[PDB]
């Protein structure tokens, strides 16, 4: 077990009783760091490990398509944690609160969590440290290579992070101990319960078409830890050997598909790279996919933590914030409101053919997600409302929304993060342009557009 994974986030006095993984990120039992280190504390206390998941108030600003894969989720996991005689309590309220007072009410002797750079967790760190007087942990269980440790500062071009990353490989990946049970059992609500009155909560915002039928498909993506490794498995076997020509054709169906399980930690990534690691096919496809998982997975994670800004204008590059204000007295060609753009109803079919599968699967195409926030910025008053309008229609209806791959995505649509300047045009500048016919010449766009009609 390395100890470069941890960071001490507060100092204090340990007490004598259990040792609290206040789980956010990764939620899942097997492959987790932040679990297995949180079980080590705990032999070495001679104490039981407890798991605390908080439901936040701010479910609410999603959707029933993302409260459900979690919950569905979680009632999977806590039956695989009870196995290993480790319960878990599942708070409602904030974790300001919530974790201060379940510290203090089970005599808590050590707080550990995962490791997550956006904002909101920032949050719930702030308040939960005012509150407790016992040693408090975090644990990178989400990257392979702890996100303070791939890099100490904000690499502007995945050509300065990828040997970062690559030379600490042979150092971080490895392969996972086996989770040891708790010795003995030790001494809030029914997630079925729970899930019951949030849904019935965010129904009247329940994304519909005109007949009032729903416009979300759940069968697309089943939750779950063992879902999960199943879509991990049939990736290796029947996808990976054409991922590197098919992951720019959104009519193919070549992409893993893990994301809805990366995003909630249903799934390690460590996991996912040690058998694409040992699996045999395409070099040029397990070099592309890795890529992806590893890369450009983990500088997103680099990008929001060492941004506080990464949801602003002021996080892009000088060259990109210099073009974009050289050309904001632009006129448009289009400008569309929010409810235009979330209802698909712009001049582009290309356009509205991704944001009907957003709407329909919860899970955009990786190359149309490009097209579809470039638009944006093309179809938008400022760079401002683009990013707001980009961020809210990604977090609200993709599966893996809110999270650091998303920000770190449209700020690269947008605001040009991590790429490089291009020819000049109006309104968009030197951002890089993807245009209709551009995308023609690239797949089918007409088998895309008539399959989300
Ligand atoms: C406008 C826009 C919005 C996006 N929104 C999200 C989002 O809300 N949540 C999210 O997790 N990703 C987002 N992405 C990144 C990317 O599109 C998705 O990660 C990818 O499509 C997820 O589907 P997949 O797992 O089948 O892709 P795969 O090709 O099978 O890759 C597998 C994994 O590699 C990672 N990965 C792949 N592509 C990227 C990428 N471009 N950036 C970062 N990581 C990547 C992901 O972790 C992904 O799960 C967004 C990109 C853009 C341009």
């Amino acid at each position: 077990m390395n100890p470069k994974r941890i960071r001490a986030l507060k100092s204090g006095k340990q007490g004598d009783g259990p040792v609290v993984y206040w789980m956010s990120r990764d939620q899942r039992a097997e492959d987790n760091w932040a679990l297995l280190f949180s079980r080590a504390i705990a032999k070495e206390a001679n104490v039981p490990v407890v798991v605390v998941f908080c439901l936040t108030d701010e479910f609410l600003e999603a959707g029933i398509r993302q409260y459900e894969f979690m919950l569905k989720g979680l009632q999977e996991l806590e039956v695989s944690l009870s196995r290993k005689k480790i319960p878990s309590f599942f708070l409602r309220g904030d974790p300001g609160e919530k974790i201060s007072r379940f510290v203090k009410d089970y005599n808590a002797g050590t707080l550990v969590t995962d490791f997550s750079p956006l904002r909101i967790k920032n949050q719930w760190i702030e308040k939960v440290i005012s509150g407790i007087s016992i040693p408090f942990f975090e644990v990178d269980a989400h990257n392979v290579v702890p996100c303070w440790e791939a890099s100490q500062k904000h690499e502007y071009a995945a050509h300065t992070f990828r040997p970062k990353l690559y030379a600490l490989l042979p150092e971080f990946l490895e392969e996972f101990p086996e989770l040891e049970p708790n010795s003995v059992t030790p001494e809030v609500e029914t997630l079925s319960d729970v899930l019951e009155t949030g849904v019935k909560a965010l129904l009247p915002e329940r994304a519909l078409l005109k007949n009032k039928d729903p416009l979300f498909e759940p069968w697309h993506f089943e939750p779950g830890e063992k879902a999960a490794k199943k879509v991990m498995e049939s990736f290796i076997a029947d996808r990976l050997d054409s991922y590197g020509a098919l992951r720019n054709d959104p009519t193919k169906n070549m992409l893993s598909n893990l994301s809805p399980y990366l995003h909630f930690g249903q799934i390690s990534s460590q996991r996912v790279v040690l058998e694409v690691e040992k699996a045999e096919s395409n070099p040029g496809s397990k070099k592309a996919f890795l890529d992806e998982i590893l890369i450009w997975k983990e500088i997103s994670d680099n990008f929001c933590y060492y941004n506080p800004g990464y949801d602003g204008f002021e996080s892009f590059p000088s060259w990109a914030k210099e073009s974009l204000n050289a050309h904001r007295n632009d006129v448009r060609s289009h400008i569309y409101t929010l409810e235009e753009f979330e209802a698909g109803k712009t001049h582009d079919p290309l356009w509205n053919a991704s944001q009907m599968e957003l709407l329909s699967t919860g899970k955009m195409h990786g190359y149309t997600r490009m097209y579809w926030a470039k638009k944006i910025l093309e179809w938008s008053e400022s760079p401002e409302k683009a990013l707001e309008i980009a961020i809210c229609l990604n977090d609200r209806y993709e599966l893996d929304g809110r999270d650091p791959n998303g920000y770190a995505g449209i700020a690269w649509s947008i605001g040009g993060v991590h790429d490089r300047a291009w020819g000049e045009r109006e309104v968009t500048g030197k951002i890089r342009y993807m245009s209709y016919e551009g995308c023609k010449r690239k797949f089918d766009v007409k088998l895309y557009i008539e399959k989300y009609s």
